[PDB]
């Protein structure tokens, strides 16, 4: 298991998300679903010129999986996935995100719901999650598990468990007071409100 420090600005961003008083937390789901949709777009595009890239799975969709026993909400896609390098770069650094613009915008009257405009929607997971675990598989690499409870660090390890073919699974270990997002009616409401036009099937698992 390898432990890494977030780039300073990413740590600052996560701290702002965790510590700012902001009640409209439901937008995290929209942001993760949009990330999944973008990843599905990418594998769809790549497979046009190389259909063998779908050998790891033809189906392009998004699964939402609540588990009240474990207090987790899991968002799974069969999108492009991330290599180890992709994981560390995209989740651990500013990379090509608008991290800087976002934090300046918040100081200038923007609100946290606008996080998606700045390519850092992933971090909105920390509105509702005390820990986030990300399992991912890209065609060009092995399966990896990334994990962080914030506090300035994250871990990465090779994941030799059940192979997932291709895609990304985001596991939200919910804060104690955020269990509403495990409720079928609440999830349906949020999907209908914010993600009704997503171009891929979104299946809400039942328990
Ligand atoms: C391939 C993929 N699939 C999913 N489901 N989600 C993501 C990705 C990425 O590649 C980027 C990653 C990210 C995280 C943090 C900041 C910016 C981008 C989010």
């Amino acid at each position: 298991v390898e432990t890494f420090a977030f780039q300073a600005e990413i740590a600052q961003l996560m701290s702002l998300i965790i510590n700012t008083f902001y009640s409209n937390k439901e937008i995290f789901l929209r942001e993760l679903i949009s990330n999944s949709s973008d990843a599905l777009d990418k594998i769809r595009y790549e497979s046009l010129t190389d259909p063998s890239k779908l050998d790891s799975g033809k189906e392009l969709h998004i699964n939402l999986i609540p588990n009240k026993q474990d207090r987790t909400l899991t968002i799974v896609d069969t999108g492009i996935g991330m290599t180890k390098a992709d994981l560390i770069n995209n989740l651990g650094t500013i990379a090509k995100s608008g991290t800087k613009a976002f934090m300046e915008a918040l100081q200038a009257g923007a609100d946290i719901s606008m996080i998606g405009q700045f390519g850092v929607g992933f971090y909105s997971a920390y509105l509702v999650a005390e820990k986030v675990t990300v399992i991912t598989k890209h065609n060009d690499d092995e399966q990896y598990a990334w994990e962080s409870s914030a506090g300035g660090s994250f871990t990465v390890r090779t994941d030799t468990g059940e192979p997932m073919g291709r895609g990304t699974k985001v596991i939200l270990h919910l804060k104690e007071d955020q269990t509403e997002y495990l409720e079928e009616r609440r999830i349906k409401e949020i999907v209908k409100k914010h993600s009704q036009f997503i171009g891929y099937p979104i299946t809400l698992f039942v328990e």
